[PDB]
């Protein structure tokens, strides 16, 4: 094989190439096994899970800045209003695999020329599939960067105290058909995405509430309130107030998220804990947290400055961490302020209904909801996607959705791209000369490496908007840096790892609603 | 593949084949790093840079005495008037990469037969172009000498103290189609050069000052001065005054290069300052070296031996050497004075123009021009190619440039031939049994070896003159020397070394101006 | 005719279609007149002039604004390198005339329907072409906007006192072959340019000081300066000083240009006379400004903020206003620090050159140049051309000319579009009732009215850089406003005019040098 990365733009498509090195450990010294967690120590009973650990790994490509670059992103994002996946094509090859010798004074390595890899992809989903779940291991950003593929596991049913029960699978891996790959052998892969609608790449530049022609009012007659004498009142809708106006459509529906200040410190209360604070569902005796949840307005145009919602955003890592606490000024937190026009902020509770019923003696009452599901007449927007964030989710396998679209982004697929699994065949160790029925423990140490190019073919929009004035686009503003110690942003730095400086989204353009 | 170095003349054209061993280190741990300079210490703010070291390395052929011998190059200048390339062929082949491991005791090296290279030559002039600097990591002169490939880098815009800006570019080489390499694998590249006019390959005979019949006299009449009334006198310009002939044409445009002397030590002023006394250029706030400068006569016909140009003359190193201060003995410097005829002397301030208006009182008054720029009407020649010197440069992609030839020597070329990189791929050492997704930064020590051959095509001219008497040609004037200590000019000496004895030209033919 | 408004982008190609009202009144009483001014008051000597002033009148849509949009401009300057003109139509049409009657008590209009108007292209460039100068009378940006055709006037050859001499020329434009509109007739035009190069619609993102690979250094051998006896010192360049190497390109040819600030007062000195210390050139006797110039960077990076030239740089009005002396809020002045890697800041006269010739008891000596001319191996950038600026001027008719690119912007052209020229046809009023021989003065007061649509072909560069990191572009960054007071930038205001915000130009993409 040879090293094939590079971007090609046509008219309508795209098409994104890029490969990589990786390295494949040996996990679990060849052996399965069971885990579990139970609720007696740690966070608590809501953590226990069970499951199996496999000897495999595996390939996840799912987030976008594999497959694009800064420049390459911005060329989409400002020219185009939406993008959706065609196709990909999958190819590992340069496969060798290095046997390792320790005699404690040195380790030797070196190179097995018939040992060989098993790789299959699961192409009938028979496997529990771990891809969208947005853990790591996925492919680096910057193409030098050498990465290191993970060890697949799962969780099954579980039972109290997070144990097995009749309904918990195992599934065994060696029971699926692989191909065997030597040096001079690869793997090649072919899918085709099924047909799904654009993602929306423009910011709006209206509001729901604001359709109308300002200078004309209605013919439609509002209740103004009652007389003194009880007698009903009436009132046309005009200029004057736009608000009084009967309307066709209602916003989006939502749960009410608290708000967290993410620049100002003077704005957030002390000591809170986003454990008990975090939206919850529950299931199964247990509650997990509800997060992003549905999208809401992070925050709205005239408002303070850093006003987010708590556990209600995306965040990222500039550099690819471990740090599992990282400090303010490691992490990109997106703002999701171009769906204002149909989507209302998130911790507003804004939205009023009437809690009684009226007569000559009560007058009536009403009051504000924390929580207003969805009703007929509701238009809404879905979360924009970022380059540093997953491209599709599998959708369950169940009787009943309702818009099936990803609460972290991207795209819903009920045939997402196949999850393709390697490990390192086995080569035991000399065996004794007197035959033993039991299985044989002891084997050879070694490590797999090679090369891995993924190809995307992508579908855009080009749109023709007939406003005057410009729109605003996605620039570099930073002043100078230094060379010294940070490099250029979207660059290597001094001590040689990647950074990404702030986080990218797709919705530039303005569109009127 | 095969050894293919040989030369074949035919009767316009003349093919060069050469083929070298090369050898790869692994450069910058894998790393890409950024790179400044400021103005704090050291030569000054004028020294400032910013860019990026890249793991990647790269070949450069761009000499002259890379594809010809010193008896090669003699039948070139002596038999013809002028030459230029017509395209070239290159071929990496014999790849082999090699693993090193030390105990400390000792150094251990291997031949790891599934290890990669990988190549690409960069055909849209995506990548900062280096080549036509004259820097060092070109190929060796005599064929048996194995060399390094040089470490690639750039330079992009800076801002104040060397920094970066947002203008700045980084680029990324493994976002390139390239091809991996294993034994048994070569590269080919085929290139085709445009259309260029020979150089100039001839001395010249005559002068601009008299191109004239020396018997006769013009039909022109000039004004040689005023009577003692004021009134016009004229007179007629014949053979006792040539100077006074009316012309058609004038020589070059100049600026003022200050004079040094190579041979004559006495003919120096004591103590001089090389940077301060060399002609700058200023750009964007700071300024560089002008040199050589628009080619100048270094020394005309009668003149003190030894005469030249400070920073107005190529210098070479007799043989490839580190030195960074060398001896006058170790150097060979060049000199032009074959364009006397078109060029003047430069640090002769003869040019003589009108300072003031004359009238009664006033007597008319002149001054000398430091520096004397192109007028229509102007002719003069290109500076000579040297076989120790560059064969050509890129011309800048901008909106306007006069006459582009290049100041060093050579062809300006709007397509280049276009740079090859390569790099070793990485082998990473044995990983961890449990998952990090941190990038991995353990590899094998490693460096590669090989064949490139380069096959150059040119086309000459043969000319016929009628001129009686003999020319001067190049000769071979040495008495003696020793085996003993150095070997044959234009050989290997003692040591083993390959020493080119004196600089060498393309201009020993005469020719009528 | 109908109302054509739209602008179409192809892929190479974008065609504007735009279409407006204009007015033509009655120039002149009908009559041909001399004008001169003299240098006897006013401005003096330099000011005076001798033409004639004409009955007709013109169309101007040299400017680009006409043509773009603010958003359609920045559609063009994000995603394209280069552009340059096609061919162009030219239609009139819907003309009505209209008589004027007044009783001072009142003024009454008329509709006379068998009036004309004549009209005329002049193809052979037979009448003094006065388009290429930059003045008023241009379509309005906006294309609801009704405009006055300007009438048309030229200058001939003076003698002292602004005087006619033999050589002036007078040009009667009835001996032209017209056509006659009335209402339902049309004039239809065609016009296909010749062939020109791409305008550049890049930035520059490194410099011609450094092109080379910093961390080599050059086989070439300077000079370094001379022992304490005399002797010849040498010197390789290398990364501990770059502006040592020897190069073989030099920047951009300059006159010096005097510096102004615009931002800071501090930085100017007190009441400079800006007809004293700008850059002039004379001819025939007189002497006019140099302006802008042969463009020069207005500022580089490293650099105090407000830096700019004095008349070095180009300047318009937010919106078109007859002020004469209009204020810094008013005026849009445009900044060009693009240029600046080949282009040197006007103003620092950095060049440095030998004033004498050294010996034994003379030291070299060396001095700073005031102006730079241009001589062989220089490169420079043309000036940018802006949204608010002129498309193309005419290359005169002269027998040499040195890189013909107009100092204000845009394309040179031999053939550019030619000047259609416009004239209500006079109708007498009554005559006597016996014979005169006497021309008829009194004329009947009209006007004429219509619309023009202009629709031009365009070409486009689109590119592919293979930087990482992402690019600067044009964006809208005002925070707010006020509708009640100035409405959006690049909109209408309160009081109903339109309102160009700040300047814009071509170059925002970056490209390696």
């Amino acid at each position: 094989g040879d090293w094939h990365c590079d971007t090609k733009w046509m008219g309508d498509h795209v098409i994104t190439k890029s490969t990589r090195t990786w390295v494949l450990p040996t996990y679990g010294n060849h052996l399965y096994g069971p885990i579990n967690f139970d609720g007696t120590t740690g966070s608590g009973a809501n953590a226990a899970y069970a499951g199996y650990k496999t000897p495999w790994g595996y390939f996840d490509f799912n987030r976008f800045h594999c497959h694009f670059s800064p420049r390459d992103w911005q060329r989409l994002i400002n020219n185009h209003t939406g993008i959706r996946p065609k196709g990909l094509k999958i190819k590992v090859f340069n496969v060798q695999v290095k046997e390792v010798t320790t005699q404690d004074s040195t380790k030797t390595i070196a190179n097995n020329l018939t040992s060989t890899v098993q790789i299959f992809a699961d192409e009938n989903y028979d496997l529990p599939y771990v891809l969208g779940s947005a853990t790591q291991g996925t492919f680096p950003p910057f193409p030098n960067d050498v990465f290191m593929l993970p060890q697949y596991a799962y969780c099954t049913l579980q039972g109290n105290s997070g144990k097995f029960v009749d309904r918990s699978a195992f599934y065994c891996l060696e029971y699926f058909p692989s191909q065997m790959l030597r040096t001079g052998n690869n793997f090649e892969f072919q899918f085709k995405f099924e047909e799904v609608p654009f993602h929306s790449g423009w910011a709006q530049s209206q509001s729901l509430d604001r359709l109308m022609n300002p200078l004309l009012d209605q013919y439609l007659i509002g209740d103004y309130g009652t007389d003194a004498s009880g007698n009903l009142i009436y009132h046309r809708a005009g200029p004057n107030d736009l608000n009084e106006f009967y309307k066709n459509w209602a916003p989006a529906p939502y749960e009410c998220i608290q708000n967290i200040n993410s620049s100002d410190n003077t704005k957030n209360a002390n000591s809170i804990n986003g454990s008990n604070s975090t939206n919850k569902w529950g299931l199964q005796g247990r509650q997990a947290w509800d997060a992003p949840g549905f999208v809401q307005a992070s925050t709205y145009e005239g408002a303070a400055a850093g006003q987010s919602l708590l556990n209600g955003v995306l965040t990222f890592d500039k550099s690819s961490a471990t740090t599992s606490s990282p400090a303010a000024t490691a992490v990109n937190r997106t703002i999701e302020d171009e769906i204002q026009g149909t989507n209302n902020f998130g911790n507003a509770r804004n939205n009023i209904v009437a809690i009684n019923q009226q007569t000559k003696g009560t007058n009536p009452t009403t009051g504000s909801t924390s929580q207003f599901e969805t009703m007929p007449g509701m238009v809404w927007s879905n979360r924009d996607i970022y380059l540093q964030g997953p491209i599709w989710a599998k959708i369950p396998n169940t009787d009943g959705h309702f818009h099936p679209s990803p609460r972290m982004g991207g795209f819903g697929l009920k045939h997402p791209p196949p999850m393709i699994l390697i490990k390192n065949t086995p080569v035991p160790a000399d065996p004794p000369t007197t035959f033993n029925p039991m299985p044989q423990t002891s084997f050879i140490t070694e490590y797999s490496t090679g090369q891995v190019t993924v190809e995307m073919l992508w579908e855009v929009q080009k749109e023709s908007s007939k406003r005057w004035n410009p729109e605003v686009q996605f620039t570099s503003n930073f002043g100078t840096s230094d060379p010294a110690v940070d490099g250029i942003p979207f660059g290597i730095n001094n001590l040689g790892t990647y950074v990404e400086s702030r986080p990218i989204g797709t919705r530039y353009i303005s569109k009127h609603l």
